[PDB]
């Protein structure tokens, strides 16, 4: 039972790789530092039941992943721009810039599930589950640039969904934010940085940054089809600060 | 062994609810409207062995009547339906009394009985009230001109509420099914006789089938649960792809 | 004779659109909860040119009342309000009385209305129905969760009821108005004297400033004009940018 | 008062060129094929009061609109590709297809609006309308890349306006569907397809296609800034189809 995690060591990468893993999961796993053998060799001798690809581009991840066995269950497209990128305003940025949002946020999560969905097809079904943002389906002022290139994604998945479910390819968004995680609120930013906490207890109706093994479970849940009729849908992932 | 009331018991998602919960270790404090009735309670408890039924029939004592069975509530399925057609009715030409009956069930009622559990589920330190509402909750249809307004009401007081709520650890959900498999509007009996269904859930429903009842239980589970918490406050199609 | 039906004249977005549907060229028919006092109804209709103020109470009997003026309804605004700070009730501590209230005013009485002029608008070949709700008919507001219910009721109403009545010409809109400069929610007397006000406008509104009430009715005689028909049926956000 | 058009003999451009030379404008108009001078001229004579620029690139059209007046009023960014390419799949579809798509519709807008903020800002404001689909809202089964790239735009108006419409430039997106226009639901298809009539009587509440003089009395009264308030949101102009 086999998993493909992209940019591993990022995002909602920890939280997904260390669910599914404890979930009997063998996670095959993608990320930019993997192009260097000792990256890859450390990765897997720190992370138990996980393997590290080398591969880099987007639409050959799917083949890699099966040369580790000979289906895949559940793809976690866990795309991701570093801060403070995520927070490019529209004046002033770069044309790369902007093309390199798109190209992480956007182009990427959809040159891989094109490579997807004939093998996922030929094994009976999967499950694809894109890490995605808030600002998929809310705006936010100091988001112009990824809010954009989040929301295509979203709607590819609500779009895609339409004509994968039927053959068993079951596609989902979550749409994180005041989600504990490296990449957007380390949990040294937490302890850190008292201007974090102030505005949780203010915006967040939970009070608290989501829980990285909240995601983990949230990820098993939607990995595990028991529920496939929610399918085709963006999931807030807030703390109640979504709707 | 933790405490859950299921509102309609035996109507719309109360069987899925009623069975995965109990699977899953609950007992299930049930309402139904048969229940004012002590024989249909005892043949209910006969035929689902471990839940409870509830004699009580008005939504501000449903609470109070389910904690003579235990000391906290842990989750609340606020399983709200009005009987058929009344889903269907159009605005031209239905009585006001309908037109109030069908706000009093989906939207008045819940509001009554999520208004009595506040207190108690705060003392009790949270719990989980889940919702079912309806797909017209948020994508509107035709056929349902009044039936749509109540249920969207109800989302909207799902979403509202849990704005402050969930800092008790109170945790709100709606669910808005279509196309599932259940006693109210989708019976087995109509897709095994019905050839219509069957051609309409081909051509509307992405996933090509209804939503099994232990679909709908194992949604309703993993919510009451609390395992992925930041979920909270949101509204969930179980359409098979029908929405968004 | 072009005649505007126009609900609560003296509140919320009443005197917008009184003032702009009348500088249009309407004969408007108001209805309003005064009025029942003739003292009112005089003095109304002095201080407003060309309006007429009926003496009906009854959502169900203002398009009889107003088809006694002239012989076709053009543009209905269903301009429901309760007064502050009834939009602010929260849930706990709130009676029955005043749950139900919210949703008479807000959900059930705009209902009555639309039911009871379907017919005669459908007759004359068509008209448009403005409904003026809220924002949180759409985005919930911690403090607004039975107001909030009720608002999205009335949204879904029009979502829905759009789907058969734009077929007969009978057009439905929704306005979602905050930060509107009105005298129910944002007088001009609370702009200037709560400067907490306004760095909550400067802070939340993109424009930056309270929408006039000629801005509320540009956009009300727009959509009264039928000039751009394939809009209908859907939810305009009136708040400077706050929403969505 | 100056209007810029572009893609002017395309999608919404007829409408939105003819309503707004009626409503006094001088519509400077952006196409592919005035880089031919012969087309620059003959558009020009058959449309008395437009300009037609020679200027192709999405970042350089507000400068050459300048050329002609001292304040743009309004931009109608009146994006689109040729269908069929609306309704590319995602199996088969060349990567090149795929940014195309992205390209016309998401990354054009984008470096079109980039270049117009301080200018229009200068100038004290204008009004911005995008005219993208009623995919940017709400998805459909075979628009899978048109959709995502549609939404991305839609996103980019509700974010944007959060910062611009205090600088009095107010962002708006129009979503069409069976909109009578040149590309997508021309007269004679309505003429020609019975299935498209029978789809009309089913779908669309209204009964049938938007007209092009409908879809210009949107867009005069949006850059006329008479009801600025509504300022930064989508616009169905589907007839009732959505929501
Ligand atoms: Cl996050
Ligand atoms: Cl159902
Ligand atoms: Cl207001
Ligand atoms: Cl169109």
């Amino acid at each position: 039972k086999i998993a493909l995690v992209t940019h591993a060591r990022h995002f909602a990468g920890p939280a997904a790789v260390e669910a599914l893993t404890r979930d009997g999961y063998t996670v095959v796993c993608h990320d930019a530092s993997f192009a260097d053998a000792a990256e890859r060799q450390r990765f897997e001798s720190e992370n138990p039941g996980t393997v590290a690809l080398a591969e880099q581009k987007p639409e050959r991840l799917v083949d890699a992943t099966l040369q580790h066995g000979e289906a895949i269950d559940t793809i976690v497209s866990n795309d991701y721009i570093p801060r403070p990128m995520n927070r490019l305003p529209i004046e002033g940025t770069s044309e790369a810039d902007i093309r390199q949002v798109f190209e992480a946020l956007s182009i990427f999560p959809i040159l891989l599930l094109q490579s997807a969905i004939a093998p996922l097809r030929a094994a009976g079904g999967a499950s694809v589950i894109f890490i995605t943002s808030s600002v998929g389906k809310k705006p936010l002022a100091y988001n112009p640039l990824y809010g954009p290139a989040r929301a295509a994604t979203v709607a590819l998945v609500e779009s895609a969904a339409k004509t994968l479910s039927r053959d068993g390819i079951l596609l989902y968004a979550i749409g994180p934010n005041f989600f504990n995680n490296p990449t957007y609120f380390p949990t040294s930013d937490w302890e850190n940085n008292p201007e974090l906490r102030e505005r949780v207890e203010r915006d967040v109706p939970l009070g608290r940054l989501g829980r990285p093994d909240e995601m983990g479970a949230l990820i098993t849940f939607l990995a595990s089809r028991r529920a496939a009729p929610i399918v085709g849908q963006f999931f807030a992932f807030t703390g109640g600060y979504l709707p």
